[PDB]
């Protein structure tokens, strides 16, 4: 059985008495053992939770979860988004109680005091029973951090590609991107980043209109901007999974080495050189990615517009759509600009082999938070009240809050692009955190972002079923620790 309730969640932890907002959450009891029984929750993070039903069945992590441990399922909307917003205008002032730490009280205030329909009595709240957080992507490092600000609550936690680390240059996002890419189209793909920098810096504005043209963006004023579009490519191998098949980051791969899709013949490691894979990688833009782009945010009909691409505009809708449903996630926007998270997605420094233009750079990000954020009634985002991301490393403990854990299990992906700011980064001091008894970590071989969380994922590949069937062992070991 399931259903969907309402929960009258506090605006401000610390003053309960400032009142409430109502909070939507969903449930099912379809393999609940009764009361005392185990209680699994999740939520989506950084998104609506529209459409995301299939987290209480077990084509999910979190279904399996509750199959094998004889749990109930609940679905927790993040606060902001969806129907869980305490505002209906999202700007400086409004957006104040979006904060890590209101968002981690949310999970354990919810857990302790929810009273929900399919049981009355206190006993299969979290005083009285084993509640399990589970989460990846933000909602895993959400997971963390709880297990590392607000220990006592939840029994036991998993946290899959959780970014537990803030880091202002992220050009690290696009690392394990360059390591899982095959090697002509990493070489290539350096070639055209290279030199759109060298256009860019040393170049003249005829070479630079002429550059911007290959792409179909030649009304784009700011050279920054068109710099920008560009890890579109790297970007989709986020979208991948060990069940997207032959999906749109290979065919971009394919498309930038001069290829069809069954070729017969192909280049070799070193790819087609810098005249080669300039022109396909501009003409593959122009042609599958650049048409409808601006119109998928509902601001603009033109089908060739280029209008999304302006991030000089202080008036463009994507900044000042302040509804709770606007496009562009600038719920997602203040974490980054406030807390502040950063995650900037950039190019690598200048020792480094990159896969995107250095022209797009942290600062290039940072500068668009006061447009996301004009100053409302005296209140700004915090990185410009002097915070960075020490102020959130120092509380949560960031990479080092696997000194101290209980009960937490994490899972990273090996060419995941949000791993160099998890556990399992190079980057981190001592490098991957090892794997213990009382700390387990693994590792998907080949993995992407979240490759766990989706059964397509268990079937589809030998990794993940090993990963799969180990965390879901442990997780009933521990649960079963509670009697
Ligand atoms: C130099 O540059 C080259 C050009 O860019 C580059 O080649 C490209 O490499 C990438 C990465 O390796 C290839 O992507 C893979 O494609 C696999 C499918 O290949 C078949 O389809 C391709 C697409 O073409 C389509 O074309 C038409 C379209 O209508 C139709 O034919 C159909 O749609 C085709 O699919 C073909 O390109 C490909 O061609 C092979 O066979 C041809 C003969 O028929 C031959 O001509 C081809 O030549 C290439 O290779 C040979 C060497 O063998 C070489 O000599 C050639 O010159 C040329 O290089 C080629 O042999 C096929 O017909 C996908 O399976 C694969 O995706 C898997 O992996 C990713 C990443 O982990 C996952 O996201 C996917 O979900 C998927 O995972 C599944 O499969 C893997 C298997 O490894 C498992 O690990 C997973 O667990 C999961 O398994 C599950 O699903 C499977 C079914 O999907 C089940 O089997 C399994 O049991 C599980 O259930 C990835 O997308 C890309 O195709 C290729 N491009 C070309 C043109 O070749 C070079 O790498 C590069 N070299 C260097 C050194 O840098
Ligand atoms: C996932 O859960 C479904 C139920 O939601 C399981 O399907 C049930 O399986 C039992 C035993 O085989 C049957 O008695 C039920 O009639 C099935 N229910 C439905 C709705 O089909 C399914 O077996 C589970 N999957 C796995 C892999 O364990
Ligand atoms: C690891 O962290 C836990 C949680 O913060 C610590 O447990 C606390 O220990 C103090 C002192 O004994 C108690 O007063 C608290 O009630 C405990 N809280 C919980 C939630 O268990 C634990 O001591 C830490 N372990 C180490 C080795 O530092
Ligand atoms: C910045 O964005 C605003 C809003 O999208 C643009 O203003 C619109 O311009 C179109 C034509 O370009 C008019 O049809 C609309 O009526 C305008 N609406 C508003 C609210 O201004 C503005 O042109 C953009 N600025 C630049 C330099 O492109």
């Amino acid at each position: 059985t399931t259903g969907e309730a309402y929960f009258e969640q506090l605006l401000d932890h610390h003053n309960p008495e400032k009142g409430t907002f109502s909070q939507r959450y969903w449930w099912s009891t379809e393999y609940w053992g009764g009361p005392g029984s185990p209680v699994v929750l999740f939520t989506p993070g950084e998104v609506s939770a529209d459409g995301y039903e299939g987290y209480l069945t077990n084509e999910t992590l979190t279904g399996v979860y509750a199959q094998e441990i004889q749990g109930a399922v609940i679905l927790i909307e993040h606060r902001y988004w969806g129907d869980s917003s305490p505002y209906e205008v999202l700007n400086a002032e409004t957006l104040q109680y979006l904060t890590l730490d209101q968002a981690i009280l949310d999970m354990t205030y919810f857990a302790e005091t929810v009273k929900l329909q399919f049981d009355n009595s206190t006993r299969s709240n979290a005083q009285n029973a084993p509640w399990v957080m589970v989460g990846g992507s933000y909602s895993g490092a959400l997971t963390a951090w709880t297990e590392s600000v607000a220990p006592g609550t939840f029994w036991a936690y998993h946290a899959t590609s959780a970014p537990v680390e803030a880091i202002y240059d992220y050009w690290q996002y696009f690392y394990p991107i360059q390591q899982g890419m095959a090697q002509n189209c990493s070489k290539d793909v350096s070639l055209v980043a290279e030199y759109v920098d060298k256009i860019g810096k040393n170049g003249t504005a005829k070479e630079q209109q002429a550059l911007k043209e290959l792409f179909g963006l030649g009304a784009v004023e700011h050279f920054d901007d068109f710099a920008a579009v560009l890890p579109n490519g790297p970007y989709l191998w986020q979208d991948n999974d060990f069940a997207t098949g032959y999906s749109s980051f290979f065919q971009f791969c394919d498309a930038v080495e001069g290829v069809e899709a069954g070729a017969a013949v192909t280049p070799g490691p070193e790819g087609v050189g810098l005249e080669k894979a300039l022109a396909n990688y501009a003409n593959w833009f122009n042609s599958t990615i650049l048409p409808d782009y601006c119109a998928s945010y509902g601001y603009w009909t033109d089908e060739w517009s280029v209008a999304c691409f302006d991030s000089y505009n202080a008036s463009s809708p994507i900044y000042t759509d302040t509804s709770v449903g606007n496009a562009v996630d600038r719920q997602w926007e203040w974490f980054l600009c406030n807390e502040p998270f950063f995650y900037w997605q950039d190019g690598a420094p200048e020792g480094t082999s990159t896969i995107v233009p250095r022209l797009v750079s942290a600062s290039y990000w940072q500068r668009q938070c006061p447009l996301y954020f004009p100053e409302t009634n005296g209140y700004t985002y915090g990185s410009a009240k002097g915070k960075n991301a020490a102020t959130v490393n120092s509380w949560t403990g960031g990479w080092d809050m696997t000194r101290n854990t209980t009960r937490l299990i994490w899972t990273n992906g090996q060419y995941d692009p949000w791993r160099d700011s998890g556990v399992s980064s190079t980057f981190r001091p001592g490098g991957p955190l090892a794997s213990t008894a009382n700390e387990p970590v693994q590792i998907i071989p080949g993995g992407f972002h979240c490759s766990d969380l989706y059964m397509a994922d268990y079937y589809a590949n030998e990794g993940v079923k090993k990963v799969v069937d180990n965390e879901v062992k442990q997780i009933k070991e521990w649960v079963e620790e509670y009697y």
